[PDB]
């Protein structure tokens, strides 16, 4: 067929009940994730093609970058809680991988301050149990699929995107193939 299990996607042998409809994982340490988000704009182009009533969830992971990797999962929880993902995603990626100016939790915080989140607001969120809960939700979702690599995207707890089964000669074509595959999977 045009879409084939093992080609554009794979099928989880242990399906996850109650999983987010479309679930993306990344790390700000992850070089391919930098490409996915900053250059390919995968999340945006996937979202722009999702059926009505299909929501997209994006979570950070701990298994890259040690201590700072865990700090970034907590900062991503702050970003989600405050709803400022679209303000901090670029400077966090660039801070970690382009300028390499993010070396500590304080450096992460500076990115939010520069993006206009007030210091008191950031610190209250950082220390909040709402954010602890969001951190737990990120960890649980990744654990549910035994996640050991990023970038990764899952659909309905059942299917995992397989971008290695896609032509990478043209960036634009690759992105819409990925997006069309997520749409196809969500409609299964
Ligand atoms: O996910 C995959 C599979 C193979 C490579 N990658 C990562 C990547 C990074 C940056 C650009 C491309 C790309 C896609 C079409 S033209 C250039 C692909």
């Amino acid at each position: 067929a045009q879409y084939e299990d093992g080609k554009q996607y794979t099928t989880l042998e242990k399906p996850v009940a109650g999983a987010p409809q479309v679930l993306e994982f990344f790390s700000f340490f992850c070089p391919h994730c930098y490409q996915f988000e900053e250059v390919l704009h995968i999340s945006d182009n996937v979202k722009k093609k999702l059926p009505e009533g299909v929501k997209m969830t994006k979570y950070h992971v701990n298994f890259m970058g040690g201590d700072l990797g865990k700090d970034l999962t907590q900062a991503w929880a702050v970003a989600m809680a405050l709803g400022v993902e679209d303000k901090v995603t670029v400077p966090l990626f660039e801070g970690v991988q382009k300028t390499q100016t993010i070396r500590s939790a304080s450096d992460i915080r500076d990115v939010f301050i520069n993006a206009g989140i007030k210091g008191e607001e950031y610190d209250a969120a950082w220390n909040s149990f709402v954010v602890k809960s969001l951190v737990a939700q990120q960890e649980k979702a990744a654990a549910d699929v035994q996640l050991r690599g990023v970038p990764a995207m899952f659909v309905n707890g059942k299917y995992q995107l397989n971008p290695q089964g896609m032509d990478t000669s043209n960036m634009d074509v690759f992105v819409q193939q990925y997006a069309d595959t997520v749409k196809y999977l969500s409609e299964k």
